[PDB]
């Protein structure tokens, strides 16, 4: 279980992930309000948060996102959306290790790391300016699904490039690296990683392939389309690799609908 306060926070940040699915948001003119035309980010809209910078998917990249500023919550928000071909990723993606240069022994999944590396230089330049304009604000890095994997790696790297207190909200994330990488990220702290029932996406890549999750795990145990209460989240410390969502069994495409329902229908904007 969690406190009401924590639940309210978790139900809030996911709405920035929801916004990242909307082409209208990630191609918005800078200064425009974030908005979700299907009504799945009402609390974001209530803050009046505006876009400071954005980046679109295109012919050269499947990753889209934005940097926004939330003057209600004193937060600079970096949101990532990854490929929306996620069923195909579960069915048929191949996973490859790479050395991201983050920590001793640490290896990351090449696809996810390559996605961050493509956008890193400009995002780092832009965050310097946005934080200079809002110098007492926190940095929150957020995503859902494949975007949550990119968010995890971005956060990890940003914490060594001037943002050590950056917060990560990674909803429905795949695993992103090996045991050494997971341990290093876990020790940075400020990590909020979520899974839902038997969602197959956080089960990949597999433990047997050497990949490990960041801990703790916030495991939402309520069903699809049910409101999450304080008793519907289990907090798992990662001491046992097969506690939590991994314990529900090998990943199945027949469980895929569980991927969509993390407090709200996160991907409605696609
Ligand atoms: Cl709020
Ligand atoms: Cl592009
Ligand atoms: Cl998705
Ligand atoms: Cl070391
Ligand atoms: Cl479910
Ligand atoms: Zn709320
Ligand atoms: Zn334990």
């Amino acid at each position: 279980d969690v406190s009401t306060s924590e639940l309210d926070q978790f139900e809030f940040w996911v709405q920035y992930a929801a916004a990242s699915y909307y082409e209208a948001d990630y191609t918005a003119q800078v200064g425009d309000k974030l908005s979700c035309s299907k009504g799945n980010c009402p609390e974001v809209e209530a803050t009046g948060a505006t876009v400071s910078y954005d980046f679109s998917d295109s012919t050269i990249t499947d990753t889209a996102g934005y940097i926004a500023v939330d003057h209600t919550n004193s937060a600079v928000v970096l949101a990532f959306r990854g490929s929306y071909s996620v069923r195909n990723w579960v069915a048929d993606a191949t996973f490859v290790h790479t050395n991201p240069g983050l920590c001793d022994g640490c290896l990351a999944e090449l696809g996810f790391w390559s996605s961050w590396k493509l956008v890193r230089d400009d995002i780092i330049k832009e965050l310097k300016e946005v934080v200079a304009q809002n110098p007492n604000y926190e940095l929150v890095v957020v995503g859902h699904s494949l975007g949550a994997a990119v968010a995890t790696l971005a956060a990890t790297d940003l914490r060594g490039k001037g943002y050590p207190s950056a917060k990560l909200y990674a909803y429905a994330s795949p695993r992103v690296g090996n045991a050494a990488l997971a341990k290093y990220i876990t020790a940075q702290g400020n990590n909020f990683r979520f899974t839902h029932t038997n969602d197959p996406v956080p089960k990949l890549p597999l433990l047997s392939m050497g990949y490990v999750h960041v801990s703790p795990e916030y495991w939402i145990t309520s069903p699809n389309q049910a409101t999450v209460s304080t008793s519907d989240i289990k907090v798992i410390d990662g001491d046992v690799s097969f506690d939590g969502n991994t314990g529900t069994g090998l990943p199945l495409l027949t469980d895929f609908e569980a991927h969509i329902w993390y407090f709200v229908q996160v991907d409605a904007g696609k």
